Parts: structure tokens; sequence; C-alpha cells
């Protein structure tokens, strides 16, 4: 019926085998079904585990089921009606995502599927009424190390043989920064260190697919979120709201970070999850640090678009006040997503959602530093 509808599966699930049932069972009253996942390789696997399905088609920037990305769809139902359909139904994977659009494409679907005379559904599914699935596919052995991530790899590095291994480092540069421990477990290690950032992702993801026998360690920030063990710092490069405006801080990862982080290892193979003893799963953030800036411009679009909005820090609220984008700009922000913040879509789209000049756009983004300086518009 006109329902949400969760389930909660563990990650990287046979859920390929299930998602195939779901779209024939929700084509039973509504006409199209529209399949999302936050990154592509998702929504490639989506489509993989669809491929003997009839009429589907692919939505990667006629028919009856669209799989394509969590961003994209967002991007297209707001341009096309969509949301004033009644006979579409939706299936979101990983929910639990860190981007806002995740956040402000679920309440949409959430909206257009309860709403007046609707005759679809949704389906959810995550790895996150509090829970969080630790069960994977494979068993999944869990130690502490208590002296450094580093010599816990050397420790594996000799007590094994060479496998297929990965660390989850906040930053790209730090003492713990993907570059410096790369280089630390390079000069000890005899395996070989890949390294992976949103900065390096596309060459050298490549390298990650040949068979390494000296062994093989992937270092990586947190967009890789198949191999033998996964060392977890334990910790992320989060942009948080400060109330004078952003900063970039390392916090203690969520619940739902380092479920996926150790979700890596179990799926095709057993694999061992190295987390390190001083870290409080129990008592860290589950689904989002309260003031992360990622909490902030999920409220500012759900506020324009007056939807039901997210619990958040006391410094978000307080920012929700002195940033208040109008359903237009956000709308231009979500639609032609060539501007990574909200806040500077505020500054080239004016109220009215319209184009600024020049000069308008480079008064309003000194004005904004008057009071909200986002650490974002330099790195």
């Amino acid at each position: 019926a006109g329902v949400v509808l969760q389930l909660f599966s563990h990650p990287g699930a046979g859920k390929t085998r299930a998602i195939p049932e779901y779209v024939r069972q929700l084509m039973t009253w509504s006409n199209r079904v529209y399949v999302a996942g936050p990154t592509r390789v998702v929504a490639r696997e989506m489509l993989e585990s669809l491929q003997g399905t009839k009429w589907v088609c692919a939505m990667v920037k006629l028919a009856r089921v669209v799989v394509t990305t969590h961003q994209t769809l967002l991007r297209y139902a707001l341009t096309s009606g969509l949301l004033f359909a009644k006979d579409v139904s939706y299936v979101l994977d990983e929910t639990h995502v860190d981007s806002a659009h995740t956040k402000v494409l679920r309440a949409l679907i959430h909206q257009t599927v309860c709403k007046e005379k609707s005759k679809a559904a949704c389906i959810e599914m995550t790895a996150t009424e509090v829970r969080v699935s630790m069960d994977s596919n494979y068993p999944i052995v869990d130690r502490v190390y208590n002296e450094g991530v580093v010599q816990a790899v050397r420790k594996y590095a000799e007590t094994h043989g060479p496998a297929r291994v990965a660390v989850f480092v906040p930053g790209l540069t730090g003492k713990n920064g993907a570059l410096m421990v790369a280089k630390h477990i390079k000069q000890t290690t005899p395996y070989t260190t890949i390294v992976l950032s949103r900065k390096t992702y596309e060459r050298n993801i490549k390298l990650v697919f040949k068979q390494y026998p000296r062994g093989m360690c992937v270092v990586t920030t947190s967009i890789s979120e198949d191999l033998d063990a996964v060392f977890d710092t334990c910790q992320q490069y989060h942009y948080l709201v400060t109330a004078v405006g952003t900063k970039g801080v390392i916090t203690p990862s969520t619940q739902a970070q380092t479920c996926q982080r150790r979700g890596r290892i179990g799926r095709r193979r057993e694999g061992g999850y190295y987390r390190p003893a001083n870290y409080d799963i129990t008592q860290a953030p589950v689904l989002d640090h309260p003031d992360s800036v990622t909490l902030l411009e999920a409220n500012m679009c759900l506020r324009a678009l007056d939807l039901p909005e997210e619990p958040c820090g006391a410094a978000v609220q307080q920012a929700m006040l002195r940033l208040q984008p109008s359903k237009d700009q956000v709308y231009r922000w979500l639609t032609e997503q060539d501007t990574e913040t909200l806040t500077e879509a505020m500054a080239i789209y004016s109220a009215e959602g319209g184009r600024r000049s020049r000069e308008q756009e480079r008064a309003i983004r000194n004005r904004m530093r008057s009071y909200f300086n986002d650490a974002r518009w330099e790195r």
C-alpha cells in the first residue's frame, strides 16, 4: 500500500537475491519503480542483479524500472514532476549514507509515497528501534590493537603471509594521514600500498585490481566505504558547524561509519577486523555527529521544502537561522548540481532561483563571511 517499509539488511548481504523480488511485488499496484544507491558501483551491482527482468533502464549522469544513484534521482525527481505522480514506487539502498542528498531524497520519497491517494510504496534498506547489523555472509573476527595501526599491520604482515588488506584513515593528510601511514607501511611490510582518496581515486583504483603477490595495502579515506582484512582508525575528517562557520576536525567515526568499514571484509571470504582498544563504539554517535555540516545542509534544504527535519546539535539550529535559503535556491543547488556547498549556492543563485551577476555573486559571498565562514570554500 502507500507505506514506507524499512528492511535492516546486513552489509553486503544476499540483497542481490532479494531486490528483484521486491520490484516485481511493487509492480502489483504501480507502473514504474526507481532503484537508487549511493555510488555508481552499487547502481551497477543493482543493475547486474536485475539482469533478467525485462524493461530495465539505467540513469547514470521509454522504461518501467530505472536504476540510478541517490544523487541523480534527486536531480531528476525535482526537474520532471515525478513527485506529483501517484504510480511510482522507490527502492533505496544504503539509506544510511552521509550525504545531504540521500537525506532530502529520503524525505521526498517518504512524502510522495504516503501522499493522499497514493498508489505506490517505498522500500528502505540500511545497515542501521535503534539497531546496527553486524552480520556478514562469512564470519568476521573482531580483534583489538592497543599500540597503533601501523604496528598492528606489521604484526599482521609477519604473523600472516601476504593478504589483501585495507586501512581506513580519517584524512589524506596528518600524523595518521593516508600519505603518512602508507609511507611507513611501504618501508616496513612487503605489501605494496595503493592510496585511495577522492583526490586520487580515479587513477589508482585501476591499480587495485591486479593480483599483488608480495601483498597489497589499500590505505583509503571513506570513499572506499575485495580483501581479507580491514584495519580501522575509527576516525573521520568531518567538517563541523562552529557558530562562526565551519571547521575541519577529526572525530570518532559514527557507529554507522564503522559498521560499513567493517562490512567490507565478510562478503566473499572470512575476514578479520582490527579496531583500536581505545574506541568507544557503545558511546560514539549512531548515524551523524550531532552538528556535522552535512546535517546542516540537509536540514536547510528540508526547511525550505517544509519537510520534517533531522535531529541535530545546537550549533546547527543556530546556523539554520543565520542561513535560510529559499525553496528555489535549494532546487537550483539540487538540480544543476555544480556547487558542492549549499552555502555557496546561495551566493550564485538569487532568492528567486535566478543566476546572479558577477558583482552580485561577489558582494553576497563577502557579506556571508561576516557571519558564516564556510571553511569548505578553501579545501
